[PDB]
């Protein structure tokens, strides 16, 4: 049994990364395209053999309720449009896969969760690293007690951004700067490595507002998290350095991945009561993208809830609001 | 050609690490011993061929003023004793090498600097990493602009401390916990890699007071630094995990060392003109310990000021006070 996906927003991630990976899926297929660019519907429709009946503009999208080949809409647009497209997908009786960050605010996430709940449809956020081999290995080592209690998580995510005119540098479409786009990987990782939610937050922003890229959103905002167990995290979020990594440590040892949450190339090193050494994770059947896609499909088919549901995206937005507040007010924000 | 050292405080660092390294010095020799343990004066005096006239107790130490073979006193005691021995050494007409952390407070550091200034003698703090090949290479890469403007420094220093009864876990003798002992390497590195002094500080402490080790001083205290250029640092200081590293990054690339400030075993990796790769540093004439020792001697011989004088130790204690305050008050402390 395969469930049908409509991909909405035919941009870089949708067309270069997600859509090719349906080939390795076991319970998911590409069934429809939704796009504000007529030329894209033709090109990708013809390339993937999607009939004109299964091609939608943003103005014909609501008619997708009548298409039984579509079970899931995967929203892959600029951040500020996640909420409205998610609401309309739910209104058309479809389950929803929504990219990160879930939405611009906590209230927006709550609205999305409520809309899907009212429609009796499932909602999943695209945290693919939860389906990536090295990340799974790290999470399980922590849970199995290989490190003892988690004491520190040190995680850095950033890339040197370019073109000042792109939507990520537009506050109205992005919702915020590096933290919304890439720093959220540091946050999401601190949360799934500890298996906890933070109770206190520090942050510091560093942005040159005279830079053509950063008139509206932040460049660097680094943050500290304290968790109930006493676990701590130091996190980097940046648009002016390239980094992608974490190390989680306890009294019995540590494990790190660098790059940690990239499309490919993950490399893990561990120190588990002996000398530091490379560590291969347990093999996974399918790549992280195909796994993410099937996870939602399998959840629908078996009546389970996704391991990264709308509530996971909401929990990230909760801390992100606190991070922004801490950097703005120059104080520890309690949660 | 060789200035004479008196080693004061014959503990682990003095006897196992420093004393064997006079072997490779070019301008420094072991001339005297100062100890509160008569047996140690016998053992090491006989081992290093130090005449009985050149052996002192803490009670007879001030007599060293009449020993022309002693030019320098190297204070290697618990932290709370750095100030009184440094002041006595200065009044005995000796130049002073003082181990980190310089002293317990800013005020203590100021008094030490004043004492040595009044005596017309030089003062140097034992930041051996400034004479270590990989560290020198990292600094040079930053100063040469290889990374562009420094944007982030991520640095973690900690070890799993053992015996609860040792002086490092006693507030009266240590002045504080992991930050005083090992976290100061994270701080000092942030300062010498940026070449700057911090203007804002965040911190979070995490300590299990039920642990027999931490009834008096802190286990984890992680901190954030903001510098005038906009450079930032995320720092870990810990007594319950093992880490020793830093990565400094800018828009053009990054360089890291792991382990960074260890006695031996430094390994550097950099991402500059291509993907991350190992990088061997330019060679240094002698090991970091002999080089530190000879640096003070040479400064005295040539009438120059040490690259890590009392003011460098003071500048660290200034940020340490702020870090402790930031953690206690839950706010960004400005400097
Ligand atoms: N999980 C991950 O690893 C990952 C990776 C990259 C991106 N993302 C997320 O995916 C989402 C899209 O990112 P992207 O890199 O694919 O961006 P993108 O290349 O710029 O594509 C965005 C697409 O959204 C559509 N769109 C609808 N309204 C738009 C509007 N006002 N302005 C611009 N585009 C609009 C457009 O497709 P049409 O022409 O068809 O209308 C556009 O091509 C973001 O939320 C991002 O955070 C996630
Ligand atoms: N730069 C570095 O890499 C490095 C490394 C390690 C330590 N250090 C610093 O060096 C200093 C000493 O550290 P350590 O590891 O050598 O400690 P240690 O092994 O315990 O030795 C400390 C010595 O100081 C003397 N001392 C005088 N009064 C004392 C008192 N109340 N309690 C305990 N000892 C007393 C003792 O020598 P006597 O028996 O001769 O009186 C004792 O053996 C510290 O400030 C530390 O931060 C620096």
């Amino acid at each position: 049994r395969k469930l049908g996906y409509a991909i909405l927003g035919l941009g870089y991630y949708a067309t270069r990364i997600i859509m090719p990976r349906f080939a390795e899926c076991e319970h998911s297929r590409l069934a429809a395209l939704v796009s504000g660019t007529p030329e894209k519907l033709k090109t990708y429709g013809e390339q993937y053999g999607i009939p004109e009946t299964h091609r939608y503009s943003y103005e014909t999208f609501d008619r997708i309720i009548d298409n039984p080949d579509v079970d899931i809409v995967y929203v892959i647009t600029p951040n500020s449009l996640h909420r409205p497209f998610t609401e309309r997908a739910a209104r058309a009786g479809k389950h929803v896969m929504c990219e990160k960050p879930m939405a611009n605010t906590v209230a927006d996430c709550e609205a999305m969760i409520a809309a899907c709940k009212k429609a009796g449809r499932k909602l999943m956020i695209g945290y693919r690293s939860r389906f990536q081999a090295h990340n799974i290995e790290a999470i399980k080592l922590v849970r199995d007690g290989a490190l003892g209690p988690v004491r520190t998580v040190v995680t850095d995510h950033g890339f040197t951004i370019g073109d000042p005119k792109q939507w990520r540098l537009n506050r109205a479409l992005a919702g915020g700067g590096s933290l919304m786009d890439i720093g959220i990987y540091s946050l999401n990782a601190a949360r799934y490595l500890t298996g906890e939610e933070p109770v206190a937050v520090n942050a510091v922003e560093s942005t040159d507002r005279s830079d053509p890229r950063f008139g509206e959103v932040e460049d660097i905002i680094n943050f500290q998290l304290l968790f109930p167990s006493g676990a701590t995290a130091n996190c980097v979020s940046a648009y002016s350095v390239n980094c992608n990594r974490y190390r989680v440590s306890g009294p019995k040892g540590w494990v790190e991945i660098d790059p940690a949450t990239s499309y490919q190339g993950q490399a893990m090193r561990a120190q588990l009561g002996g000398p530091p050494a490379p560590r291969e994770p347990a093999p996974q059947p399918k790549n992280q993208f195909s796994a993410q896609l099937d996870h939602l499909s399998e959840c629908i088919l078996t009546g389970r809830e996704p391991i990264v549901g709308g509530d996971d995206g909401l929990k990230d937005l909760r801390v992100i609001e606190a991070i922004y507040r801490a950097a703005r007010e120059g104080r520890t924000v309690k949660l």
